[PDB]
DNA sequence: AAAAAAAAA
DNA sequence: AAAAAAAAA
DNA sequence: AAAAAAAAA
DNA sequence: AAAAAAAAA
């Protein structure tokens, strides 16, 4: 069944938790196994309402694809990237909520600001959660995504005995 | 039974797929266990034809041996690899079948160019299949070959319990 | 049950230890699992009494967080990192008991010293353990803690059968 | 039972294979389990009789303690490293057998060369190994041996179900 | 709740 | 066949 | 369908 | 014996 071991940052203004999603496989009838749905390292955003305690409802959710991460993983000291979502892709609601990621160092090279937006033409929303992250903690991330990296590929499941 | 996870890269003129083949054992009479064929990351090349469609059947084939592929991890920015296979050696098709393959840094130095070259002298054609990969992606071959490494050379045996 | 495998490294006036110790996890009533204690990397460090010899039983502790790891792992050569801490914190005993543990290169480069303070205004005293590590055993720990972080993280569990 | 999964390199003038040798345990009468004797990681190196063969019999072995594995995978492209062992130390034979392994940069910085020396003050011999390595097989062994360090400290054992 | 799609045993 | 030793649940 | 070979318990 | 806390299925 399911597993909740999320590595986690709570920050001043906004909190930020990352996890792994595993693939999905589907047994042929050939006997093997083929991947399906992929894998991805989920990020969930949320805000601080009063003092330190976080509104787990208005969260905001961004599904970090194997080459997002491959991305994030090979980031540089001074290196910033942004990624851009839709949810409801190639589907009904397209261009109706569109999400961006992005990950940007701190003039000190102290770390970076990893900030997740949410425009949502619907209901007429515009959302911004904003955490710091140090070398220390984005160490643990690139760590952590890196020796994830194989499993959400399904690369795990080659294995010898 | 066998297992499908391909990592794979679809682009404009071609698509390029990359998969871990297991090394094969042969448990001893003395009891243990006896590394036999060794393992390789399979890489797999095929057409674009038509508009975003890709042409299963004209595909070439490309293993990458342990030190080929430690070859392409240690690659630096900068730097170019190339391998050169025949498919039929030591055997009595040999110098029919050539096989080279590149991986060239592009310009910008946003990625490298893959290319694969099939010449047969016997059916007498002259294939090539080239994919651009970005530094996500190639961020991304590069940690899951790392990781697959020790298990396509049965180090993933070498196990506590 | 328990497991003891420490990476130990005995100089002349200290020894130091390193060893994991495994998050603990609560299965909930939906039936999957949740993270409960985090996992931590034990440092253990104990004097040299007489001649090649060391009194166990004047050891001094220090646990070591995930972000702290990261902190450790991402480490340069001329790099060095400070931790402070309270085990009696957010407790009655607060104020009381102070770790401080000092990573610090030394002036050759050659690696780095480790040590260990301990202040406690309870018993009135002043405790400190040094170990100098060399560029090769701060290697080993760099690799050993980097393997150990998904594990104390609870990672380990997110695996494709 | 035993595995037998080298990585092997084949040379004009001798071979060189390296292996995995696991730690052993000692289960406690506590319940746990305890580390004994420490893994290494096994050279081997060979002759070259004749043309392309190799004289089995004429082996000299060489174990990379942790540390030594540690010193190895931290090298830069123009460092060298030299280790010296005495198989019969603390014991009746000392200072009989003499052996030393040296990695040391080629002119071009295109790899290194491996060699192992033996000196039996007993037998009267002085033998010599020398193996040159490349810099995408030397990416093999820095990969191979990274992976297989946790396992030789016994830290394989550390694992969340 | 999650950006999807392209080959195929 | 292998460089070992130091604490300890 | 795949570049192979060399030692050996 | 260990620096803890913040959301939650």
């Amino acid at each position: 069944g399911r597993v909740f071991a999320p590595y986690s940052v709570f920050k001043g203004k906004a909190a930020l938790s990352a996890e792994p999603r595993l693939p999905t496989f589907n047994r042929l009838d050939s006997g093997g196994v083929k991947l399906n749905r992929r894998g991805v390292i989920m990020l969930t955003f949320w805000p601080s309402v009063g003092e330190r305690k976080y509104d787990w409802e208005k969260r905001q959710l961004f599904a970090l694809s194997a080459t997002e991460v491959g991305s994030l993983i090979s980031m540089g000291t001074r290196d910033s990237s942004e990624f851009f979502h839709d949810p409801s892709m190639l589907s009904s609601n397209a261009g109706q909520v569109r999400k961006s990621l992005s990950i940007k160092p701190n003039a000190d090279g102290s770390g970076y600001f990893i900030s997740l937006s949410v425009v949502n033409n619907n209901l007429k929303t515009n959302d911004r959660f904003t955490v710091p992250v140090t070398t220390a903690e984005f160490a643990v991330m690139r760590t952590a995504f890196s020796f994830a990296l194989p499993h959400i590929m399904g690369w795990d499941r080659f294995t010898n005995r």
